[PDB]
Parts: C-alpha cells; structure tokens; sequence
RNA sequence: CUGAUAACUUCACGGCGGGCUUGAUGUCCGCGUCUACCUGGUGAACUGCCGAGUAGGUAG
C-alpha cells in the first residue's frame, strides 16, 4: 500500500473549517519528502472522530461453533492506519490476527 | 501471515502587594368529614397439713 497526494489534498483542505476534527501530524522534516509536504508544512491535518469514548449497553436482552475470547488488551497499537484517518486501527489488522490464529491452530 | 519484522525523549523551576456594598418596606377576607361492625379459653393445674403470717415449707 502507498499514498496518494491527490487524496491527501482532498482530505486535507476541507477540515480547515472543522478544527473539531483536526489532528496535526508534522512529518519527517520538510526537505526530501516532496513539495506537496512543503505546501502545508507543519499542519498535515487528518481525520479523527471529534469525541471520546462513551457508555453503552452491551446487550438489552439479559449457525454454531462460537469460540469466545474475552478481555484482549492491546497496548501500543497503530492509530494512524490510513494515510488520512486517525483513530481505531484497520480491519485488515483484525483479519490478519484471525488468519494468523487459525494458521497457528490448524 | 496484521501499510510486515525492530524501536528507553529528558534534566531544572518562589505570582505577589492593597481594598466599608447600603437606604426603605401592613399579605388578607370566607370555610359542618359523616353512616355500619360478636375475636373466641369446648370440658380445661385438685384435695389436705404446718406456719400468729396476700411472704414462706410440705404430702399425694
């Protein structure tokens, strides 16, 4: 996977109004990454939820082969997953976790 | 088979000095709670003697 400066400009420009979703990520240092980084040197704003966690109900009620795994705690994960969003990780990370688990246990 | 594998940010740090919130103030008038009403001991711990003795000891 690689990055598109065109998608970076699309996801860049609109959020200047909405600073509630601003996540300033200054990069390598603006010498050799490219002039598209020199254009917005310092800001590099990206997408985040704009609100913290909350309190849900897990369930209101009370195939098969349901294998139950509680209380997985992940410290030091990856939040900058896409080039443009900042928040929860990828779903291909969870897919790779599950596929590595079955390729162990088979 | 996880934008793959690896990845010690840290050391020091005196927000202090001063300060009159007060003046005045009629809440009141009126007011019928009433009618009715079975808690029961089945028969169920007796008859005597001594003690001057509502106290006190006896025999069965």
């Amino acid at each position: 996977p690689v990055a598109s400066l065109s998608m970076q400009s699309h996801f860049h420009q609109r959020l200047q109004d909405e600073n509630r979703h601003s996540a300033i990520t200054r990069f390598s240092r603006t010498t050799n990454m490219g002039v598209t980084a020199m254009t917005c040197g310092g800001a590099f704003r990206m997408l985040k939820s704009g609100a913290k966690f909350s309190s849900p109900p897990h369930h209101r009620l009370n195939n098969g082969s349901f294998l139950v795994l509680p209380n997985i705690r992940v410290c030091g994960a990856t939040a900058l997953s896409s080039p443009v969003t900042v928040g929860i990780p990828s779903l291909t990370a969870f897919f790779g976790f599950v596929h590595a688990f079955e390729r162990n246990i088979n």
